[PDB]
C-alpha cells in the first residue's frame, strides 16, 4: 500500500516539492531551526537554574583538555571518568561543579564525556556516549586533536562531526555550549585548532550555541603557572578555566541578550541586568527597600547577620582591566580574582596564575589584595578592587560561611568600571605605583550657569564645601580607612582659588593632626603682594545632612509612595567615629573655611580642589584593604 | 482514499521520516524558524516605520503593569480598555503612543490587551483576544502574576504559554517584543518573576524577539517617585516606562544589528548608525551638505526657521552615565531626561523620578538643567547635558513647535560619551560640585616628533596658540556663555612653560577684564632668580582661520568634488560678538604672547596649559545653560 | 497513481497539516531556518579562510556603487565587468580583492555582478546572473536605485526582491553579506535608501546575514575627497569602502560572536579574540613562547628577519576614536589609517579622505603620521598611533616586503584603547595641540593600605622610584625617542611631596643635560621657611631589574612549567643606549634621590609625580614617530 509506504521510513522521500527536491531533503536542510529553538530554550532554562539556585546536569566534552590531562606535574591524580591519562588534581569540569553551586547555589552534576586524545569524530562514534545522558547542558571542546590529524581527522571531518555532536546533544535535550579550545602557549605557534574551532564556533552560532572563549582565559596569565606541558594545563589552569566557565554561566552568558560590561556598570542585588549577572547563592540576601541604603534605589543588599550569605556578580569584562567600586558596608569577604577561590597549594607557582598585565613594563608581579572589612567611612563608596584581563569575571561578596557574622553586611551597589590596565590599581596604594590622573573638583561662586544677560552680585569666598578627591581618602580595613588616628592615610591635595580679578591662591590641603577629620591649608602659591593678605584655610571632612525632597504622605497618604531623599541639608563635620558620625551616604565633603585677615574681598570665585584620582572614577572611593 | 487522507488534517501524521518520527512532528519541532523569520521581518518593518515617520499599530500585553494598574494614588482614572482596576492617569502604552509619534513622527495606534491580575495562560485563553488584532507590533509583559501562582500558574505553564503567545502573535503578523517585567522595589525581595521572565527572555530570543529591559528603567530612579504601591507604578513610572520603550524603538533596538553606546559615539542628522538611532519627527530637517557646517562631514542638521522641527537621537547607554556633546547652533529646545517630556504635575514627587545616581554620597538630588540656547560661541562644541542611568535614552532637539523660530538651528553632530556617573555634571557648574580631571594641553616647540637623528634648532618662545581647556570656557544661554561681559564665567587656568635647561614658569591665566576675550597671566611659580626675568604673559581667546586644503576644481572641475577645508590658516582674536566674530568651528584657542624683558631666550620649550575638564572630553565644550 | 502525484511537484500541496494549511505552505514559511543555517555555516567557513590564508571566491552585488560608478572625475577607467558606465580607476570590489589577500593572505577572486542603475528586482531577474557563480561569499548592496523608483521599484518590491536575492545566493552556497548602502553626502537629504536598506538589514538578519555599515565608512571623511558626484565615490572613496569591508572580514565581523572594541582591548599574535581579529598574512609570524617577550603572556610576535612578514589586527571600533598602543620592537612599517594602504595619487585631494574629526573646532586637518621604527626604549610600550572614526579598522604591522629586514621585529601586544576623538593625538606632539590630562603618579611611604589598627613607623624620604608619566617620555624613530642626546624630547614634570605634618615640596623635574637619562629637580613651591631646607632632587630614568618569582624546576622539573618573572628586583639606571641598557620591559621608572641638607626628616610621605598623559592611558607609551 502506498499508505504503508508513506507511513514508512522512506515516505518523506517519495513526496517531492515544487523545486524538484523531495520533502525529506527539504526537512533535512531546514532542521537547523528546530535545533536552534531547542538549544536556546534549554539555554534559557539553564540560565534560570543558574540564577535561581536550581540544579544543572552538565555533560562535559571533549578531549584531553576537558578530561584534565596532566602527565607531567606531580599534582596529578589517577585517571577517572572513562579517561586513560593521569588527570590533574582538579580539572575544569570538577572545578566548575564545585564553583558554580558555591557562587550561585545552582547544584551541578557532572557527566564526564572526556577522553584524552579524542576527536569530534571519535566522540560522535564513541560507544559509551551513544546513549542520551539526560543532562541539562553540555559543554563541548574539540579542536586540538582534530587539527593534529588524530584518527585521520581533517578540517571538513572535524567540522561535520562537531556539527553532528551539537545536533545530537540538542536532540538529547541538552543545552550545547561551545568552547573556544583552551591550552598551550597563549596562542603560540599560531595553532591550527584555534582557526578550526573558530569556524566551528560560527557553525555553532548557526544553532544558537553560546561560545565560551576559553582561549581568552589564559591570555593574561603566566604560562608557567597554568601549564603542565606545552598544551595541557595543570590543576590551577583547569581550575581557572572551570571558574571562568561558571562565571560565564552566572553572568547570563548563555543568553543571546547578554551584553558585556563595556563602560561603567552599576548594579545592585535583586535587579536584573543584561550586563552583570547577579546570583544569590543561598537565597538569604535581603533585597528589601530601606531608606538606610546608601543608594537612591534603596535596594539594601543585606547580607544578614548569623546567615552564611554569598553575593555573586558575574559578567564579561570587555576591557583589559576594570575597577570594582561598591557601596558596601560591613564584614564582606571579597574574592574576585581567579586563583583565590581555589588553590590547592600543591605547586608554589599556582599563586602566579592570576590575571596580570602582560606588559612587563606596565605592571610588576600582581600581588592580589582583597578587602574583607568595608565598614569604614560607612555609607561611602568603597574601592573593592580591580579585575585584570578580558573575559568573564565573578565578584564574590560573602560573609562568614559558618553563620558567625555578628552584624549585617550591605551590598547596596557594585560598580564595575572598565579601566585601562596600566591605570588600574590592586588597592589604594596597594601596588608599587599608581598611575593616577589629576582630577579637579571645581566650584564657581557665583556660578555663571543659568544666569543669562545679567551679572550676578559678587560674593565673598569665606566658606565652601567640596567633594573630597580620591587622593584625600584613606585606605584601611574598617575604621583604619579613616585617617582620624593616622593622618598619613590621606594624600595632601591642592586648593586653587581663582577670581575674575586675576587673584590666585594655591593652598596645600593636608590633614591637621590625628584628632578628628580636620584639614589645614598651607599657602603654596598666591598672586597677592603679601602672604599676610592670604586667608587662613581650614577644612574638615564631613558629610551632607539629609533633607526630605518629598515626604511620603504629601499628596494622599500612599502618594509619593516613598520618601524622596537628598543629602543637601547642610554639611556636618565627622570625627571618623562610626558610632557618633552620620552615615557617609551624603558624600565625603571637604568643607573649607577661609578666614580672611581683613574684610573678605567680594568677587567671582572659581575654586579648584585638586587631587589624584583613578581614571574615570565617578565618586571618590574609600579603600578597605 | 489515502489521497483524501493525505489531504486531510492528519495527513502529515501518516508520513514518517527516516528517524521514525512522523512528518508532522518534524514540522512541529522545526517551526521556530518560520516564527523567527516572520518576527524579524516584521521587526525590520516596524523599525523602518519608526525611522521614516510611518505608522505602527501596537498591541499592548500583558498584565496589570501593562494595564496601568493604580489603585493607591489620587492620580488615577477609571478603568478603561477592558481592564477592571482603576488606571493611572497615564499608563505606559498611552505614554508610548503619545511619545513615539512626538519624537519620531511614527503614528502609534493602541490595541490594549491588558487586564490587571492576568497571567500568560489567561491571556492565551482570553476570549476577547482570540481574534487577530491585525496590528503591527506587540509588546508582551507577563511575569508578575505568573510567579504569584495566579490561576494556578507555574513556571512550566508560564513559560509554555508565553511561548504560545509569542508564536500566536508572530503568526498573526505582529512583531513580538518581550519586556523584562517592570515594577516593584528596584529588585527588592529578589522577585521570582524576574527569573521567570529571564528564562522567558531566552526562549523569546529563540524567536528573535527583542527584549526590552523594563526592570532596568526604574533601577536609577526614586522608588517613591515612580511607584503607586509596592509593585505597580504611578502615572510617572508608567510614563517613564513607555518613554523608554519608545526610546528603544527609535534607537533601532528592534534590530539584531543594534549595538549599544559603549564608548564616545558621534552621530549627526541623516546618517545611519547602529549605535544611535536618529529620527526626523516631521521630515523638515535639512540634511544637506554645506561648508557652513562646523563638522568635516558638512552634513548640516538645519532645523529651519519657521518650521516646527524635532530632531531625535535614541540609543542604549551601556554606562551608568553619559555626557551629551553637540556641535549645535541656534535656539534648540533640548529634552533628554525622562520626566521632562511628560509630567502632569498631579503629584509633587513626580519631578524626582529622574534618572539619578543611586549613591547618596556621589550625587545630591538631581536638579535637571537643560539648555535651549546654543547660539553662543557659535561653531564651538556645546555641552548639551548628561544622561544618567543604563538603558535607552532619547535626545530630543526640537525648535518652536508652533513654527515661530526666527533663525535656523543647526544640529551638526551629537556626541554621546559614556562617562562615570560621579564624573558627570548636569551642566557646566550646574550641580553642587564637579569632579573634574586636570587636563594638560601640551605643546612642544620644537617638537621632537619626526626629527630623528638630528637636533632641531632651539626656538624662542614668544608666542603660541593652545586649545582652551574646558575650565577656560564659560556656561550660559547664547552669548551669555561668552565671558566677554562677565569675565567670571571662565575658570582661571595655569600655563606651565618648561624648557630643556630646567627653566620653569607657571602663570595663572585669568581673563583680563570684561572687554573682549583677553586673558592675562600672573606669575605663580618660576625657576628664575628674579621675577623680572619672567616674560609678561598675555593671551586672547580666538579661533583658527580657514585655509583651503584642496579647492574644488583643481583636478578637473568636478574633481576634488567638494572643498576640503582645514582651520589652520592662522589665529584671529575674537571679541565674543557673534555678529563680528568668525565662526568658532576652527576651535577655541588661547593664543598666548610672551613679552620677554630682555631678548627672548632660545630653547626647547614644553608648554602645558593646565585646566580642569570632564572625564574623557574630546573637545572643550561651551555650556549653554 | 496518487503515489506518482505525491512524488510529483505538487505532492506537498496535496498533504495538509493540522492547522488546515498544506505541508507545502508550512515548508515555504519555515525555510528561513535552512537559509540561516547555510548562511552562517558558509560565513564561518569564509571567516576561517580569511584568518587562515585561505581562498575566497567573492561575488559582488549590487548597483552602480558596487560597480564603481564614476562618470565625473578624470580618474576613471572604461566600463568593465558587465557594467555600462565608466568606472573609477579602483572600485571597492577590486580594492577589497587587492587588500584582503595583502593583509590576511586570503586570496580573493572577484565575480562582478554589478551594473550601474540596477535594482534588486533587476538583479534577481538579470539573465547573466541566473546561473550559480559557485563563489564562496556574496556582498550585496542595493538601495539607491530602488528608492529612486528605477524600473518601478517600490519599498515592498525592493524588500521582497532583496530577500529573494539573499535566499537565492544562500541556496547557491554563497555567504550573504548585506551592506548598508554607501555614497552621497554623509546622510545629506535624509536619503530614503538608508531607511529602505535598514528594513532590509533586519530582514537579512532574519537569515543571519552580517550587515556591513558602509554608510558609516564615509561619515568621518571629507565628502569632496571621497565623492565623484553627489552619490557615487571616486577611486579613493571606493577604495576606502573596499578596505573597510576587508577590515570587517579580518575582524571576524562575519561571525555572530564578534564583539566590537568598546573599551581598552589588548591582543597579541596567535591568540583568538572576539574583539580584534588577527591575521598572519604570510604565515611567517613566529608566535612562540619566549621569556624575551615584553609581556607576561610571553607570546613573542616575531616578525622574523629576512622574511616578508605582515601582521594584521582588524576590529570594529565602537568609539569616535582610539589610541593604538603596542609592545613593539624593531623596524615595523605601520599602516592603520585608510587612504594610506592605497592612494593612486591621480587626484590631489585623495590624501584628505582620511578619517578626521568632523568637528572643525576640535581638530585641524589630519596630517597622518605613522611610525616605522619602534626600536627605541626597547621593551617599553609604544604609541603606535590613533584611529579616528567609528567602524572597522585594520592595523597593519609589516616588515620589509622584499625580505630585507636585518633584525627581528616583535609584536608582543597591540592595545586598542577607544579614546574621545578630541583627546586623541596622531603621534606624541604630532599634531597642533594635545588635549592631555594631568595624571598623578602617587606613592605612599609608608602606605596605609593593609596595616589596620596599627600606626607604621615613620620613614625618611631619601629615595624612591616612580613610573614615568607619559609627558616624561620622548617621541622619535628608534633611539631618537630616547631624550639622551636631545633632552628637549621630554616634557618637564612636577614632583609633589606631601607628608602628614603639612610639609609640601614641589619640584620641577626636568632632564639634566644631554648625557644619559638623568633628571634634576628645581624647587618650585615648598612649605618650608627656608629654601635651603628643601632636599636636592636628582632622578634617573631606569627600568626595574628582573627577579624570578617561581623558577622552572622547583616542584619537579616540569613543574612550574615555565618561569614566572617579575620586574621588581631593583631599579637600574639606563643610559639610553640599547646596546648596553637592559630591556625596558620592566617599566620606565624615574628613580628619585632626595639629598636632604640636614638629617632626613621622618614622616608619612605622599609622593605625587605629576605629568600629562593621554585620556585613559594604562601605561606610559614611548612615541616612535
Amino acid at each position: 500500500t502506498l499508505r504503508s509506504q508513506l507511513a514508512s521510513t522512506g515516505g518523506a522521500a517519495m513526496v517531492k516539492a515544487s523545486d524538484g527536491r523531495t520533502v525529506e531533503q527539504w526537512l533535512v536542510q531546514s532542521d537547523s531551526a528546530s535545533f536552534r529553538a531547542k538549544n536556546m530554550a534549554k539555554l534559557a532554562w539553564c540560565d534560570y537554574q543558574v540564577h535561581n539556585r536550581g540544579s544543572l546536569k552538565c555533560c562535559f566534552l571533549g578531549d584531553s583538555m576537558t578530561a584534565g590531562f596532566d602527565r607531567t606535574s606531580s599534582d596529578t591524580i589517577p585517571a577517572q571518568d572513562g579517561d586513560w591519562a593521569t588527570r590533574a588534581s582538579m580539572n575544569y569540569p570538577y572545578r566548575f561543579a564545585s564553583y558554580l553551586p558555591e557562587q550561585s547555589g545552582c547544584s551541578v552534576y557532572i557527566t564526564m564525556r572526556a577522553i584524552s586524545g579524542y576527536t569530534a569524530k571519535q566522540a560522535y562514534e564513541e560507544a559509551l556516549w551513544q546513549s542520551n545522558p539526560n543532562c541539562d547542558i553540555v559543554f563541548i571542546m574539540y579542536a586540538i586533536n582534530d587539527s593534529g590529524g588524530v584518527a585521520g581527522a581533517t578540517l571538513d571531518l572535524y567540522m561535520e562531526y562537531m556539527e553532528k555532536l551539537i545536533r545530537r546533544y540538542i536532540d538529547w535535550g541538552c543545552a550545547v555550549v561551545v568552547q573556544r579550545p583552551s591550552g598551550g602557549g597563549q596562542g603560540a605557534g599560531n595553532p591550527a585548532w584555534l582557526h578550526w574551532a573558530k569556524r566551528m564556533q560560527m557553525v555553532a552560532r548557526v544553532y544558537g550555541c553560546p561560545v565560551f572563549d576559553a582561549h581568552e582565559v589564559m591570555l593574561n596569565r603566566h604560562y608557567a603557572a597554568v601549564q603542565s606541558d606545552g598544551t595541557h594545563y595543570n590543576s590551577m589552569g583547569y581550575a581557572i578555566h572551570g571558574e571562568k566557565l561558571a562565571s560565564m554561566l552566572m553572568a547570563g552568558g548563555l543568553l543571546d541578550t547578554y551584553k558585556p560590561v563595556v563602560n561603567e556598570t552599576t548594579v545592585w542585588t535583586g535587579m536584573m541586568s543584561d550586563h552583570i549577572g547577579w546570583c544569590d547563592a543561598r537565597g538569604n540576601i535581603g533585597t528589601g527597600r530601606s531608606d538606610g541604603a546608601y543608594t537612591r534605589d534603596k535596594v539594601t543588599g543585606v547580607l544578614q547577620a548569623g546567615k552564611a550569605t554569598i553575593c555573586t556578580f558575574s559578567f564579561y569584562l570587555d576591557a583589559e582591566a576594570a575597577h570594582i567600586y561598591g557601596k558596601l558596608d560591613g564584614l564582606i569577604n571579597t574574592i574576585y580574582t581567579n586563583g583565590y577561590w581555589w588553590n590547592n597549594g600543591n605547586k608554589p607557582y599556582y599563586q602566579y596564575a592570576v590575571d596580570i598585565d602582560n606588559s612587563f613594563g606596565a605592571s610588576l608581579q600582581r600581588v592580589n589584595k582583597s578587602a574583607n572589612n568595608y565598614e569604614g567611612m560607612p555609607g561611602s563608596r568603597k574601592f573593592v578592587g580591580r579585575l585584570i584581563g578580558r573575559g568573564w569575571h565573578t565578584i564574590t561578596l560573602f560573609t562568614n560561611l559558618q553563620g558567625e557574622a555578628l552584624k549585617d553586611a550591605f551590598v547596596n551597589s557594585i560598580t564595575v568600571q572598565p579601566i585601562p590596565i596600566g591605570l588600574s590599581t590592586e588597592q589604594m596604594w596597594g601596588q608599587d605605583e599608581e598611575r593616577r590622573y589629576r582630577v579637579v573638583h571645581t566650584r564657581r561662586m557665583p556660578s555663571p550657569s543659568g544666569q543669562g544677560g545679567t551679572l550676578p552680585v559678587a560674593v565673598a569666598l569665606t566658606g565652601f564645601q567640596m567633594r573630597a578627591p580620591q587622593s584625600f581618602l584613606g585606605t584601611g580595613p574598617g575604621t583604619n580607612a579613616v585617617p582620624a588616628p593616622y593622618f598619613y592615610n590621606t594624600v595632601p591635595g591642592k586648593l586653587k582659588v581663582y577670581n575674575e580679578k586675576g587673584d590666585y591662591i594655591e593652598w596645600l590641603v593636608y590633614k591637621d593632626g590625628s584628632s578628628g577629620l580636620k584639614w589645614k591649608g598651607k599657602v603654596l602659591t598666591h598672586s597677592f603682594a603679601d602672604v599676610a593678605s592670604v586667608p587662613t584655610l581650614t577644612a574638615y571632612m564631613g558629610t551632607a545632612k539629609q533633607n526630605v525632597i518629598v515626604a511620603a504622605g504629601s499628596s494622599g497618604a500612599n502618594q509619593p509612595l516613598e520618601n524622596i531623599y537628598d543629602y543637601n541639608a547642610g554639611l556636618q563635620e565627622q570625627t571618623g567615629n562610626p558610632s557618633t558620625d552620620l552615615s557617609w551616604k551624603g558624600g565625603i565633603y571637604l568643607v573649607f573655611t577661609l578666614a580672611w585677615p581683613s574684610t573678605a574681598p567680594t568677587g567671582y570665585w572659581t575654586i579648584e580642589l585638586e587631587g589624584s584620582d583613578w581614571f574615570g572614577n565617578s565618586e571618590s572611593a574609600v579603600g578597605c584593604f
